[PDB]
């Protein structure tokens, strides 16, 4: 990896465009006005890409040669990058201040700020915009995952009276549905801020290396079938497949995809009659988890539950909702996103089925069908010093007040009512709102403040 | 990177679920029934992740330790992975056959197949489903980018009579808007199959390393301002910023973002009056490219063109469409996706403006706002050998015929009319349809057939 080649091309040309005698460029990231966002993922970027000796003679030469062809011209700031190599042993003279990871902050607040610590390196602040702005992704995954946790918590509490099992109710199925291995690890880690169930194994190593947990692993899975392991037996032998699988995994939970040919026949006849003896004998710690995977998600879940309710001994819990026996559960992992998850739990509640009975899997909805524009994430210069004079700067496009940016040096504060406010124009310096909540997390090539994954999870808890 | 940790967790458990006495599992990828897809990106995955010694004693131990905690149980196929290590020096006994990269194939056709070449490794075929299915991403980017190229070609031809400059009409702005550095390189390389202009520098090294071009670089950029380089001058000094910037880049094309405060004022008064003398003196090879970046994209483009056409001499080309002088062009890089791109070129055509006048930048629309479901990309087992007998297998869920998969051994053929057909059930063996278009690209740890990026671009060309 070469940081000289990890920016938007145009930024290679910007050192020639700032006002002469500019000594400081100061910029900030916000999720510009999903009312609150989980701040998560900057620490991964600081450690993997920004800290330590990130400039060498070889990387400068590599970049020089690439840009000469890419621009068909010499624009590359060879001298400026060489200055960093010679003066600072290739450590970036940058200071980044940030809200603690895991913090849940309303939209429109400063989340981190970036500025150069050497006047010669005024151009460096925005060089690294591109790489820092990618923090949008773990923020957005963590935020959207937490929003689904809120929905699940509301309905689980209402239909059952407690939150038991909540952290296992939304399982990450998105490894194949993301755009890369690196994205899989980042997104899966962001989901694990809120939940514990994951099939996206890449998330584990990332958390272990960059954040750390008291537990050996931050997430867990269970054995589960896929269509190849059912259909390989042949269409006439779906029962033999089911029997073999539950018997191989007789003492741990096992998920078995049941819709290869006819989900309703599988539930009613195969599970509900032919193999019923192998289900009712299972432990509470080792249920069969039936997995439909096609059809209208709500309609399918309701009909599956109706079928099972007729074949197995249903109880009524203390809230008056129906509950399958403890050895039998359902997981819906097709077509799941925040919208359909809401539709399913509401439809279940309306038909008097406890949310205890169900869990969800989600792949693309969880890790891929998200963009930087969902929380309007963006990074802008708000302050410059030119000719020794500090100036508060901003953009304010006539036709889109939504793209208006903040002015001057920024700080994040608690209000007297304990909400958040971002103070502009250096007004934090007046101290009418107590101390700035941002902390220096990176300075001159070093990570200066860090959070464990356990701390992040605590910061990210729901109010309930 | 450890390929034992690069699968969906449940696949770790599948070796215990297939029918006993299974010696072969054979699987295929399709973009299940955007009528045609550009096949691109597999060669990256083969080289980066699948080839050579990918199993070691250490990687086996690491996976074993991780999975023991992840599953709270010892389900991991240590023996099976050890067998590959000892027998094949850690090289995967897998054969993959694929349509050539760059090929443009209608939906619902086999694009590649995967099978194990050693009966002991029947479980391996689908172990690597997760990593191979990520090919959805470069396929989908390449395909969506090419569809935008078709729109641009149609309107450019209609309004100008030719396709000159077509390959520079859609510029990749997506580096900050994708989910990771790795995704940035993959996505950017896929866009470069169709176009030559990019700010996502990461795409260049990926192409150079995995594909190769005769040209020094596969993509190019031009100097361009951003809001920090304009706003840093202070609000009252926008004209000074513009002047400094066009003067710094007087002999190459230069893009200058013009909407920091009031795009219409900037066009009519700053460029069109105060600095007009610095614009009309510019070369045809070094135009000013004015960049709006806010507002309704269609309304804004049209109003900018109207303003400019009143301040600069406009000609009428041989097709009857209005053309700005050659030293002046516009780039619209906000809110651009395939739908808004079509709306803008159509709106322009209606107001009699040549598409020669305009180019586009697109970030999230081009590289992030895409999912595996756009082309319905899926990987399924279609054939297995159990007890020495081959059986054709498939899923066919009752409530969604769209998830029905193909049966048996597959092959891809030209039809007598020159179209494509996927033959099922090993019917390609009858040779009634000319030769199979799938070629072995990977076998037993070796990449056996490779394509240059130049060949891919040729394969992916538009008809016209
Ligand atoms: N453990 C599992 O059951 C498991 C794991 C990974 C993916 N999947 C598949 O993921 C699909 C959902 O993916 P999307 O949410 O990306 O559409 C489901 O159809 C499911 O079959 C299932
Ligand atoms: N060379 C350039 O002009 C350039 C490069 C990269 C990103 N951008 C910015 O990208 C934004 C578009 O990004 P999205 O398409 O992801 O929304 C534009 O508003 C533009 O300012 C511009
Ligand atoms: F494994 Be099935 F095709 F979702
Ligand atoms: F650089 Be601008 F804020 F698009
Ligand atoms: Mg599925
Ligand atoms: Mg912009
Ligand atoms: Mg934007
Ligand atoms: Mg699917």
């Amino acid at each position: 990896f070469n940081i000289l080649l990890a920016t938007d091309s145009y930024k290679v040309t910007h050192y020639k465009q700032y006002p002469p005698n500019t000594s400081k460029v100061y910029s900030y990231f916000e999720c510009r006005e999903y009312e609150e966002t989980v701040f998560y993922g900057l620490q991964y970027i600081l450690n993997k890409y920004l800290k330590g000796k990130v400039v060498t003679k070889e990387k400068i030469q590599e970049a020089k040669d690439v840009y000469k062809e890419h621009f068909q011209d010499d624009v590359f700031n060879e001298k400026g990058w060489n200055y960093i190599l010679e003066k600072y042993d290739g450590h970036l003279p940058i200071e980044i201040k940030a809200v603690p990871e895991g913090f849940v902050i309303p939209r429109g607040n400063v989340l981190f700020t970036v500025e150069n610590t050497d006047p010669e390196c005024y151009w460096l602040t925005n060089w690294i915009e591109t790489i820092l702005v990618q923090s949008w992704y773990p923020i957005t995954v963590a935020t959207n995952s937490r929003e689904q946790k809120k929905i699940l918590a509301k309905y689980l509490l209402e239909t059952s009276g407690n939150l038991d099992g909540l952290e296992y109710k939304l399982h990450d199925f998105g490894y194949r549905g993301v755009s890369s291995q690196e994205t899989a690890g980042i997104g899966a880690s962001a989901h694990l801020v809120n939940f514990k169930g994951t099939d996206t194994v890449a998330g584990l190593a990332l958390i272990k290396k960059y954040y750390g947990t008291k537990d050996p692993v931050p997430g867990y899975s269970v054995p589960a079938a896929e269509h190849s392991t059912i259909t390989a037996w042949g269409k006439d032998h779906e029962k033999d497949a089911f029997e073999h699988i539950v018997t191989q995994f007789s003492s741990v939970p096992v998920s078995v995809v049941s819709d290869s040919y006819d989900i309703y026949n599988a539930c009613e006849k195969i599970w509900g009659e032919d193999l019923r003896h192998l289900i009712v004998s299972r432990s509470t710690q080792a249920p069969l988890i039936i997995r439909p995977d096609s059809g209208n998600p709500l309609d399918t879940v309701l009909k599956v539950l109706e079928i099972l309710g007729k074949k197995f001994p249903v109880t009524e819990n203390s809230k008056g909702y129906k509950l399958l026996p403890p050895y039998l559960r359902v997981i819906q992992g097709d077509g799941v996103d925040i919208n359909t998850l809401q539709e399913i739990v509401e439809g279940m509640k309306q038909k008097m089925w406890s949310i205890e009975n169900i869990a969800f899997g989600s792949g693309g909805g969880l890790l891929q069908k998200l963009t930087r524009d969902l929380l309007n994430c963006s990074f802008k210069c708000s302050y410059v010093v030119t000719n020794g004079l500090g100036i508060n700067v901003f953009k304010d496009p006539v036709a889109d007040p939504n793209k208006r940016s903040k002015k001057g040096r920024l700080s994040l504060h608690r209000t007297p009512a304990g909400n958040f406010v971002t103070l502009e124009e250096g007004k934090g310096d007046l101290e009418e709102y107590g101390q700035d909540l941002l902390h220096t997390v990176f300075k001159n090539g070093k990570v200066t403040k860090s959070y464990s994954f356990d701390e992040i999870r605590k910061n990210a808890q729901l109010n309930i």
